[PDB]
């Protein structure tokens, strides 16, 4: 039906040469979604356009460090002057002897900083759509910077909620199949079929109990 | 009883002079422990420190801007030539025409600094304690930060929980009575009756209930 179609829809995946990313385009790219996607390295980006188009998918890239400023706003450019100034989907797919404070600080605040100045200049652009998607994809370090993207997640969908945006942050799982298989759920929460979901922060985790109690990441 | 007596028990409290920071320093004051904090106006330290003495309180102070690393260093370095290398409880107390991504970035990554490298500089004080207790005290801005910082004392609570370290999280109410009144939590958790008590994230919350369907800070 129209409710569980992606056909046509924009969508601006980062990171997506490799891993998440990677499958996330894919998997898109499998409804007939129409994907922009971006990488520092050029000639990997090339080498998946390639490989992709070939199999029929609409893929579109752009060579970018999401967490230089000046780079999200050409990327974000780029992104409005090739889906006429609307865009479905926005996936902010998150980067990823022993880390300092310093390490700690910079890795958790360069992440939130990309992820939320990415969604802002998305913002306009999402609500031409009329009906935006966000989906915030991404130990100890991980720990820290997931407790923060969720709450972002959370604020933004009640935020944006007037403007017809849903938020909502996807995380793969701790203990597990491939992670990569999470590309489905990402999907799915980006289906007019799921637009009363919104503000959710889940774990697809094997998860665990003992004596029978569960016990779920946190 | 002994388990619960915070007696002589040596404190270290950040941004002492204001707000729950001087709740938590007379809180504990109350309870015979000796203490040491700080804050950048020395005048209004000066201030405390003499409305306190007076009290009969023991507490110390120094002037610093637990933002900077080298008087964080500093601040250490006086915490352990006054309580002779030893440290029984830390507590955390972060900071508190629209804030930008950089605005977001910053003060999140310096408030998860800040107490990530305050606990790591207190890490062998605390050590020698044999029973050293950390308690981290501390919208959108707030409520992210809040999230990282819950996952780290989670985090510090299982990593440290062999050198005889505690760690928890404490939040005021979003919904309310003074916010000030939680540095009795604080207090409680500290004592050797809460010896058991650690990784919890406590958010003492007024709360909701909609329809008979409760609701609470996430």
């Amino acid at each position: 039906s129209q409710r569980w179609s992606l056909k046509a829809k924009t969508v601006l995946v980062t990171g997506g040469t490799k891993g998440i990313g990677h499958a996330i385009v894919e998997e898109f790219a499998g409804f007939g979604a129409v994907i922009h996607t971006c990488a520092r390295n050029e000639y990997e980006l090339n080498e998946c356009l390639s490989k992709w188009q070939k199999k029929g998918f609409q893929v579109t890239g752009s060579v970018c460090d999401a967490s230089l400023r000046p780079e999200r706003e050409k990327l974000m450019q780029t992104v409005s002057s090739m889906f006429g100034g609307k865009l479905d989907i926005l996936i902010n797919n998150l980067g990823a002897l022993d880390y300092t404070a310093e390490d700690f600080s910079f890795h958790i605040s360069t992440n939130l900083e990309s992820a939320y100045h990415l969604s802002q200049l998305a913002h306009p652009l999402l609500k031409a759509s009329g009906c935006g998607n966000i989906i915030f994809m991404s130990g100890s370090i991980y720990s820290a910077t997931k407790g923060a993207l969720n709450q972002l997640a959370r604020n933004l969908a009640c935020e944006w909620a007037s403007d017809g945006i849903r938020a909502n942050a996807v995380a793969p799982a701790v203990i597990a199949g491939e992670p990569e298989e999470v590309s489905s759920l990402v999907a799915f929460l980006c289906m007019p079929a799921a637009s009363y979901i919104t503000g959710q922060t889940i774990c697809v985790d094997g998860g665990l109990t003992v004596n029978g109690f569960s016990y779920q990441p946190q």
